[PDB]
Formats: C-alpha cells, sequence, structure tokens
C-alpha cells in the first residue's frame, strides 16, 4: 500500500479529505475518500477527471486513484496551510481589503484558466479556497466534483450545491453559464470582507427564497470602512440578471485590483474577525451531515 493514511483534514459532499503521506518518499498529499454511496462515483470521477485537464498554479493538481468496488479514493496535492478561512483567517485577530483583493485575484486567476477551457466550476464555496503552505498566501481552488463543460449557447441546469452559494438561475432552474461562478465570487467576497452571508435565511429552505429574490444591500457598518472600488466589484458580480455580471476577464481588470500593484500603506483598515468566525460556524455545521443538496 504506497499511502499511510492520516488525520482528516477536511469534509465536503462527496467525502471526507485526509492527510495521507506516501511512504515510498516520505512526501504529504491529500486522500480525499468518498462517502459510502453509489451515488456519488460519478462525482468523484467527475472531479478527477477535471484535475487532470488543469494545469495551474492556482488549481489543486491530481495525483493518484484508486477505488473498491462502492467507493473511490482520489490522492492529490496538499494545501499545506489548509483552508483560507477556518486555517488562516480565523487564526488572526484581523485582516485587510488588500489581504482579500490578493486572495480573490487567485481565484480569478484559477477560474480563468478553467473557463478559458470551457469548464464552468459550478460549486465555489468560502470553504474551497485552500492555502499551499502554513503561514502562506498563495491561493488553490479546490472541489472540482460538479464542474462541467458549459456550451453558452445550450445550457443545461446545475441541480446540486451548497444553499448558501448558489445563485439565482439556479434556484429558479434555469440553465446555468459562466456567469453562475462569476455570482459565486461576488458572494465570496460580500462574505469575506463583510462577515455575513446576505442571504442567511433561518433555514435552508429560507435561504433558497433569499437568493432567489436576489436582494441584498450594504446595510452593516463594516462596509462604510471598505473602498469604493471593493464595494464596485461586489456590485458588479451580485446581479440578479446574468448577462450583466462581469465576466471573468472583465473582473480582473476592475480597479480594485490596483491597489495591489502599490505600496502597502501604513493606514490600512484592520478588519476584525468576529464577524467572519460567527459566520464559519455557522457554514461549517451544514457539512456536519453528509450532504442536503438537490
Ligand atoms: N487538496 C487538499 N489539500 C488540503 N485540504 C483539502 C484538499 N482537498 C480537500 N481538502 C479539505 O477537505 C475539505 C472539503 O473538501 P471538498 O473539496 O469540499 O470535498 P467534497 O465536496 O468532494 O467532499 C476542504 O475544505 C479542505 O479542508
Amino acid at each position: 500500500g504506497p499511502y499511510d493514511i492520516g488525520d482528516e483534514l477536511g469534509r465536503g459532499t462527496q467525502g471526507i479529505t485526509y492527510h495521507a503521506v506516501e511512504r515510498s518518499s516520505g512526501d504529504n498529499y491529500a486522500a480525499k475518500i468518498m462517502y459510502g454511496r453509489p451515488e456519488l462515483r460519478p462525482f468523484m470521477l467527475n472531479e478527477l477527471e477535471m484535475m487532470n485537464t488543469f494545469n495551474h498554479k492556482n488549481l489543486i493538481r491530481p495525483y493518484d486513484a484508486y477505488d473498491t468496488d462502492r467507493s473511490v479514493t482520489l490522492i492529490m496535492e496538499l494545501a499545506a496551510g489548509g483552508e483560507l478561512v477556518r486555517d488562516n483567517l480565523l487564526r488572526r485577530d484581523y485582516y485587510t481589503e488588500r489581504d482579500i483583493a490578493h486572495y480573490i485575484r487567485q481565484t480569478l486567476w484559477g477560474l480563468e484558466h478553467m473557463h478559458e477551457m470551457g469548464v464552468g466550476h459550478m460549486g465555489l464555496t468560502i470553504k474551497d479556497l485552500l492555502i499551499s503552505v502554513v503561514g502562506g498566501d498563495i491561493i488553490k481552488v479546490s472541489d472540482f466534483g460538479l464542474s462541467r463543460k458549459i456550451n453558452r449557447h445550450n445550457l443545461s441546469t446545475l441541480d446540486y450545491g451548497m444553499p448558501e452559494f448558489v445563485s439565482p438561475e439556479v434556484v429558479n432552474k434555469e440553465g446555468v453559464n459562466f456567469s453562475h461562478d462569476m455570482w459565486t465570487v461576488g458572494l465570496i467576497t460580500y462574505v469575506l470582507l463583510g462577515g455575513h452571508n446576505p442571504f442567511l435565511g433561518i433555514d435552508d429552505r429560507e435561504t433558497l427564497t433569499k437568493i432567489r429574490e436576489g436582494r441584498w444591500d450594504f446595510k452593516d457598518e463594516i462596509w462604510t470602512h471598505i473602498s469604493d472600488d471593493g464595494r464596485d466589484f461586489i456590485s458588479r458580480l451580485l446581479l440578479y440578471s446574468p448577462e450583466e455580471r462581469m465576466d471573468v476577464k472583465t473582473a480582473l481588470k476592475h480597479p480594485w485590483f490596483f491597489m495591489l500593484d502599490r505600496p502597502v500603506y501604513d493606514h490600512d483598515y484592520q478588519i476584525g474577525t468576529d464577524r467572519l468566525r460567527n459566520y464559519y460556524d455557522h457554514f461549517r455545521d451544514w457539512y456536519a451531515n453528509a450532504s442536503c443538496k438537490n
């Protein structure tokens, strides 16, 4: 057996990811082991096929795979810094808007690689942004179980996802385009800066009805301390009409990212982690019992 499976690293809707050591080298990998439900096998094979299609510094790379009759295991590149939110932002007291723009720009470079070859990610959430080394700042995007080739002139519905991060076209059961990923980028950015999800309802059903209606605002006081460009970036992505949203290349040209090409001023506003901490605690609980998708 080539891999020594160690501690749980995280969990998702298709399985649990563990630390794995390749015996013959001592190198560390991540082992994703699917839950023992045979209907998950197509998603695991999709993830494998997708990961073998990409080759980009901001997308997790595949390594090995094997299976039993029931269950598939995927061995993949280990993001050794763990999850951006759980393992990096939430071990600090404060972060800045400039930090978040640095992470989001890298997320967009990974997405742009995917979009350029005709593939939508389809399932981006705050847990899918990983950091490659302990204490580092290089983003790795993961979880391609739902990723798919998109024909912009022959759209299909998306029937799966985490309710707090889907788009209105998903809730209304309409065809889903690349602009769905862009909606999710706007929502992740809103969550990372403001520390709350503007569509969160009391339960999954209510969250979905809030997304379906599509209304949100910058009411919390934190937003008065976020730059105009940052609020503008979000507001060009969280648009109900999918065709009005910025595409990935336009998003990458947005002036919000101009601050990354200038010296880190000694006057960046310091955003406390308490709000994000509270939302993450809620978000994490959704994964306590496998998955509640469909
Ligand atoms: N390559 C990886 N490196 C480090 N941790 C990972 C990796 N892949 C997954 N994880 C951990 O597992 C968590 C959930 O995995 P996810 O991609 O949502 O799997 P699935 O949805 O297929 O069950 C991630 O948020 C992360 O903590």
